[PDB]
């Protein structure tokens, strides 16, 4: 199953770190941040092979009974399978900001100018190892 | 909802410390770490008023499809309705360690002898407001 944080509101003004380890053989894995499975207001995409998609990061909102919104794209793409990652969100009503392993940075529109979420998790071909949010 | 952390295995040698605020109306709620709602190897009740229980912690665990163990109690209750509060916890195959609020510390046995926990939940009447788990 998926690694998550739930109910433990992640607001303006706080950090959320996660480190992990990717997958030896991954295809994709992704962090979200949002309300639900089906509720995503920053979801980064980590793409080893996936169709066309080789060492991409992909971010994007997904809307409930809707659908995935405008896709955001980044080769910033510090990550090996088999190793681990760390990354380092933080927000404000514009703005995602997002730290990779690396130190390098990629930043994504709140497009709902929410000011907390309720749900972070991580899908796909890794697994989480450690999470602070305060 | 109950708040929880996922997926993310809490293993030997590992620190968790969450932080939340008490209902104002508390009657009761509970810190618990095992492998799901009807498997917790750790849980701490913090009683403020439950039938004739009141400013206690009562430690248990509770095992799938069988039903709560044998239960142990503190009267260490550091704890105020509406009010902030902390909590760290590490353990090894023998003893969970649990420091409270206020640095006094509760101690309760690994009876399984887990070396690893795939969920972290709090339930009741409290929520939580951040958790380092590292
Ligand atoms: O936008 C994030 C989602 O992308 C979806 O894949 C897109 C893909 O990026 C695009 O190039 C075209 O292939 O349409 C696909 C389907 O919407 C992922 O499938 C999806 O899980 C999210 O990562
Ligand atoms: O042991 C932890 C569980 O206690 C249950 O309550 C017990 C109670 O502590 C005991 O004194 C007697 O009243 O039996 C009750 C039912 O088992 C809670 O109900 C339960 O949720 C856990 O906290």
């Amino acid at each position: 199953d998926r690694a998550e944080v739930r109910n433990i509101p992640f607001k303006l003004g706080m950090s959320l770190t996660v480190g992990g380890v990717v997958n030896s053989n991954a295809t994709r894995f992704s962090i979200n941040v949002g309300e639900s499975t089906d509720s995503i207001a920053m979801h980064m995409d980590h793409r080893f092979s996936y169709g066309a998609d080789q060492n991409v990061l992909v971010l994007n909102s997904l809307v409930h009974n809707v659908g995935w919104q405008q896709e955001e794209r980044s080769k910033k793409f510090p990550f090996t399978k088999g190793d681990h990652f760390q990354t380092t969100i933080t927000f404000d009503t514009h703005t995602f900001y997002i730290q990779l392993s690396n130190g390098e940075t990629v930043e994504f529109p709140n497009r709902n100018k929410d000011a907390a979420f309720n749900l972070i998790y991580l899908a796909g071909d890794a697994r989480l190892t450690f999470v602070r949010l305060e």
